[PDB]
C-alpha cells in the first residue's frame, strides 16, 4: 500500500504464503479449520524468524574471521516491546508480509497485536540500551547486549477505582518464538564462601554454584544484512543441588532458590533498595558475561597475553548497575590468569566505561560492607584495595586535603559502612558520560567535582538519542511516507537530512499532509479508546500528553495542577470559548512508592469530576492511560499534539520520550532541563514552548529557602486549588483523602511545584492561542521534525564508538 513499506514481489508473497502454512501445519500443529488467532500470530513470527537466520549465522561468522574489536553493552534492562514489526521493517518485509497474509484472508495488525511486549525495563534506562541496540546493528558494529532474562518484566498495571493495582507480567507463557536456547554455552556462577590465601595468591572457596545459561535473540540492522545478538542469561540450580522422602522432595523443590536470580525485574524507577537479591543479579550477568568475553577473546586470533584485551574488548557500563564488572575482571587476571595488580588494572581501566543516568541522591548505590563481605568476600577485598591505590594517588595530587579524601573514598564512612559504586565505576573506567549536554556540566560541576579536578580528560558528554526506526517508520508510517515523498527515504539511516524539511514551510501542499496525517493518527486513537476501553473522547481537541513514569520529580502534580485551573476559569465563566483540551497521563508508579501512588489516585479523582460535569461538556477531558509500556507509546505518540516535559530543571537528566515527541509532530511545553535544552537549541527557541525557572534559578531558591506558603499567599488561584483539595471536593466521601498531598506540596516539596506555576500556566495560554491557527501550529511542528536529526541514536552510538570504545562505524551491506 504505502511505498516505505517494501516492495511486494511475485516471487516473495507465494514463498512467504507457503512458508506460512508451512508452520501452522508442522511448527503449531493446527489446520485452518481449528486455528486460533494466537496460532496465526505465531505462523508468522516464524515465517519471519527465518528469513533471519541466515543473515544472523553469516554476521557472527563474519566476526570470527575479520575478528573486530567487540562491544558489548551491559545492562540490567532491555526495554525492548514487540519484536514482529521491528523485524519486518530492518528486513524490508512488511509490504510483502501484508499482502501474503491479506491473500490468506487474515489482517496482519490485528496479528502484531497478539505478540507480549519484552518488558525486561523500566523506562527510559531500558529503553536506551534497546533503541542503542538497534542502532548498533544499523552501523554495523560487532556489538553484544548482555542481560538477564527475566521471567517476569514490569508489572501489568490495572486501575481500579482509581488505584493503581499490579499483576505480574507473565510475558513467557506461550513462548517466545524470538530466542534461542544456548545450553551449550551455560556457564558457572558463584556466591558466598571464603577467601583463602596460599603461596601463590588468593583463592575463592566453599561458594555455592549458580549456573548461567543463556538464551540468544537476534538484532537485525536496518537493511545492511547484519544481524547481531542479544544474550540474556537465565539461572539453573546445578544438578548435584542439595544432593527421607520428605528431606528428598524438599531438596528438588529448594532448587527454586537458585533460579529465583533471573525471576523477576526490580520495579525501582529513580530509587535504590540494598537488596540481596538485587546484589545477586548485578553480580550473576557480571559473572556470565565476563567469562563470555574472556572466551571469546582466547579463542581469537591474538588470544594468552591480555596486553591486547582493551584493543579487542570494550565494556560499557550502563549506569553502576553491572558495576561489579570491574572487580571482576580484576579477579580474573590477578586471581586466575596471575597477571600482576598493576598490569592487570591497566588492562581493566582501558577495557571499561561509564555511563551515568541520574543526579537524584536517592537513585544512587550505596552496598553496606557486610553485604559484600558475605557474598562476595573476594570482591570486597579487591574493592578495598582498588581505594588504597586510589586514595593514594589523590593524596600526591592534592597533598594535606584531608576532606577530599573522605569524599573521594569508595568506603563511606557510617553508621553501616557503605561502597560507592559510582565511585567504584569513576576510578576503574578510562570514560565518565552524562547523557545531555546539560546533566554532563551538572556532573562536572557538582556530584563528580572532586573527580573531574584529578582526572578532567576522563570526563564525556555524549547527549542521548531514539532509533528512527522504532519511533517514526514503525509507529507512524503515515508520516515516513509523506516525508519519502518530497525527500526520498535516505533520511531513515541519516537522520540529519530531515533538514531539508525546512524548504517546505511554506508549502501549502506539505503542511496540508502534515496535519492530515496527525489527525488520523489522533481519529486512530481516539478509537482505540472506544474500542479496547470504552472512553469516548473530541479528536478534535489538543492532545495534550504527559506519559512517563510516575515520579515527583517529572512533575504529574503540576500538570494536574493546570488541569484543575482549566476547569475552574470554565466554572467561573462557562459561556466564554475555550480551545478544548484531551488531556492524558500515564505511567506507572514503583509499587512501594506511597506519593506516586496518591498522585495517579488524584489524576483519576479529577477525571471523575471534570469528565462529568455537563457544564464542561467535551471542553476538557481528563483520561489516566493504563498500562504505559512500548507498544503504548507506539499508538500514543503519534496522536499528540502537545509534548508535556515539565521536570524541575537539573533532575531529568536527558529525556527520550520528549525527542519521540518531536519526530512525530507534537510541539513541547518543557523546562530547560536534560536534552529539552538541546532540543530547543536545534528547532530555535521561538519553535519550543519553554519556561520555568533555570538550574540557576533553582540554585538561588534553594540558598534563600523555598517557601511553598508564599506562593499560596499571593496566587488566588493557587490558593483556590488547594481549598478545593483540602476540603474535599476531589473525594465527597473521603474529604481528607489528599491529605498527604497537600502536606508535601506546602510543607516538603524537594521539587518547587509552586515555584514553576505561574510561568506555566501562562506558557500554556500561548499553546492555546497558537493551537487556534492551524496553519501556523502546523508550520511550527514541521520546523521541530526538521531539526530532530541530532536525536537520532545512530548520532549517539557513532559518537561512543569513535570517542569512547575507539571504532569506526560502518553502513555497508554484508552480502544478503
Ligand atoms: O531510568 C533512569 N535514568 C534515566 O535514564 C534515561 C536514559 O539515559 C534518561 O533519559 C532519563 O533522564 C533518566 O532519568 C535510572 C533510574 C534509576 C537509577 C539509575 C537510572
Amino acid at each position: 500500500q504505502i511505498s516505505v513499506r517494501g516492495l511486494a514481489g511475485v516471487e516473495n508473497v507465494t514463498e512467504l504464503k507457503k512458508n506460512f502454512n508451512r508452520h501452522l501445519h508442522f511448527t503449531l500443529v493446527k489446520d485452518r479449520n481449528v486455528a486460533t488467532p494466537r496460532d496465526y500470530y505465531f505462523a508468522l513470527a516464524h515465517t519471519v524468524r527465518d528469513h533471519l537466520v541466515g543473515r544472523w549465522i553469516r554476521t557472527q561468522q563474519h566476526y570470527y574471521e575479520k575478528d573486530p574489536k567487540r562491544i558489548y553493552y551491559l545492562s540490567l534492562e532491555f526495554y525492548m516491546g514487540r519484536t514482529l514489526q521491528n523485524t519486518m521493517v530492518n528486513l524490508a518485509l512488511e509490504n510483502a508480509c501484508d499482502e501474503a497474509t491479506y491473500q490468506l484472508g487474515l489482517d496482519m495488525e490485528e496479528l502484531e497485536e497478539i505478540e507480549e511486549d519484552a518488558g525486561l525495563g523500566n523506562g527510559g534506562l531500558g529503553r536506551l540500551a534497546a533503541c542503542f541496540l538497534d542502532s548498533m546493528a544499523t552501523l554495523g558494529l560487532a556489538a553484544y547486549g548482555y542481560g538477564i532474562r527475566y521471567e517476569f518484566g514490569i508489572f501489568n498495571q490495572k486501575i481500579c477505582g482509581g488505584w493503581q493495582m499490579e499483576e505480574a507480567d507473565d510475558w513467557l507463557r506461550y513462548g517466545n518464538p524470538w530466542e534461542k536456547a544456548r545450553p551449550e554455552f551455560t556457564l558457572p556462577v558463584h556466591f558466598y564462601g571464603r577467601v583463602e590465601h596460599t603461596s601463590q595468591g588468593a583463592k575463592w572457596v566453599d561458594t555455592q554454584v549458580v549456573l548461567a545459561m543463556p538464551y540468544d535473540t537476534p538484532v537485525p540492522g536496518y537493511r545492511n544484512n547484519v544481524v547481531n545478538t542479544m544474550r540474556l542469561w537465565s539461572a539453573k540450580a546445578p544438578n548435584d543441588f542439595n544432593l527421607n522422602v520428605g528431606g528428598y522432595i524438599q531438596a528438588v523443590l529448594d532448587r527454586n532458590l537458585a533460579e529465583n536470580i533471573s525471576r523477576v525485574l526490580y520495579p525501582n524507577d529513580n530509587f535504590f533498595e540494598g537488596k540481596e537479591l538485587r546484589l545477586k543479579q548485578e553480580y550473576f550477568v557480571v559473572a556470565a558475561t565476563l567469562q563470555d568475553i574472556i572466551r571469546r577473546f582466547k579463542s581469537s586470533k591474538f588470544g594468552t597475553n591480555f596486553d591486547a584485551f582493551p584493543d579487542k574488548v570494550a565494556i560499557q557500563l550502563n549506569d553502576t548497575h553491572p558495576s561489579l564488572a570491574i572487580p571482576e575482571l580484576m579477579r580474573v587476571l590477578v586471581d586466575l590468569e596471575r597477571l600482576d595488580w598493576d598490569k592487570a588494572w591497566e588492562v581493566t581501566v582501558k577495557t571499561c566505561a561509564y555511563t551515568n543516568h541520574t543526579v537524584l541522591p536517592e537513585a544512587l548505590e550505596r552496598w553496606p560492607v557486610h553485604l559484600l563481605e558475605t557474598l562476595l568476600p573476594r570482591h570486597l577485598q579487591i574493592i578495598y584495595e582498588i581505594n588504597q591505590r586510589f586514595l593514594n594517588r589523590v593524596a600526591a595530587a592534592f597533598p594535606g586535603d584531608v576532606d577530599r579524601l573522605r569524599r573521594m573514598s569508595l568506603v563511606e564512612e557510617g553508621a553501616v559502612k557503605r561502597i560507592n559504586m559510582a565511585h567504584l565505576c569513576i576510578a576503574g573506567s578510562h570514560a565518565v558520560n552524562g547523557v545531555a549536554r546539560i546533566h554532563s556540566e551538572i556532573l562536572k560541576k557538582t556530584i563528580f567535582k572532586d573527580f573531574y579536578e584529578l582526572e578532567p580528560h576522563k570526563f564525556q558528554n555524549k547527549t542521548n538519542g531514539i532509533t528512527p526506526r522504532r519511533w517514526l517508520v514503525l509507529c507512524n508510517p503515515g508520516l515516513a511516507e509523506i516525508i519519502a515523498e518530497r525527500i526520498g527515504e535516505e533520511y531513515i539511516s541519516d537522520l540529519d537530512q530531515l533538514r531539508k524539511l525546512l524548504s517546505y514551510v511554506d508549502d501549502e501542499a506539505f503542511i496540508r499532509d502534515v496535519a492530515k496525517v496527525k489527525q488520523e493518527n489522533k481519529l486512530k486513537f481516539a478509537a482505540y479508546l472506544e474500542r479496547e476501553y470504552k472512553v469516548h473522547i473530541n479528536p478534535n481537541s489538543l492532545f495534550d500528553v504527559q506519559v512517563k513514569r510516575i515520579h515527583e520529580y517529572k512533575r504529574q502534580l503540576l500538570n494536574c495542577l493546570h488541569v484543575i485551573t482549566l476547569y475552574n476559569r470554565i466554572k467561573k465563566e462557562p459561556n466564554k470559548f475555550v480551545v478544548p483540551r484531551t488531556v492524558m497521563i500515564g505511567g506507572k508508579a514503583a509499587p512501594g512508592y506511597h506519593m506516586a501512588k496518591m498522585i495517579i489516585k488524584l489524576i483519576t479523582a479529577i477525571g471523575d469530576v471534570v469528565n462529568h460535569d455537563p457544564v464542561v461538556g467535551d471542553r476538557l477531558r481528563v483520561i489516566f492511560l493504563e498500562n504505559y509500556r512500548v507498544s503504548l507509546a507506539e499508538k500514543v505518540i503519534p496522536a499528540a499534539d502537545l509534548s508535556e516535559q515539565i521536570s524541575t530543571a537539573g533532575t531529568e537528566a536527558s529525556g527520550t520520550g520528549n525527542m519521540k515527541f518531536m519526530l512525530n509532530g507534537a510541539l513541547t511545553i518543557g523546562t530547560m532541563d536534560g536534552a529539552n535544552v538541546e532540543m530547543a537549541e536545534e528547532a530555535g527557541e521561538e519553535n519550543f514552548f519553554i519556561f520555568g525557572m533555570r538550574v540557576e534559578d533553582v540554585d538561588r531558591l534553594d540558598q534563600r529557602g523555598y517557601n511553598a506558603q508564599e506562593y499560596y499567599d499571593r496566587i488566588p488561584e493557587l490558593r483556590q486549588i488547594i481549598e478545593q483539595l483540602s476540603s474535599g471536593f476531589f473525594s465527597p466521601k473521603q474529604p481528607d483523602l489528599f491529605k498527604d498531598i497537600v502536606n508535601m506540596l506546602m510543607h516538603h516539596d524537594r521539587f518547587k511545584v509552586f515555584a514553576d506555576y505561574e510561568e506555566y500556566v501562562k506558557c500554556q495560554e500561548r499553546v492555546s492561542a497558537l493551537y487556534k491557527n492551524p496553519r501556523e501550529w502546523t508550520r511550527m511542528v514541521i520546523r521541530n521534525i526538521a531539526t530532530s536529526g541530532k536525536f537520532s541514536s545512530d548520532r549517539t552510538i557513532a559518537q561512543y564508538a569513535r570517542e569512547i570504545w575507539g571504532v569506526e562505524p560502518s553502513r555497508q551491506r554484508l552480502p544478503a
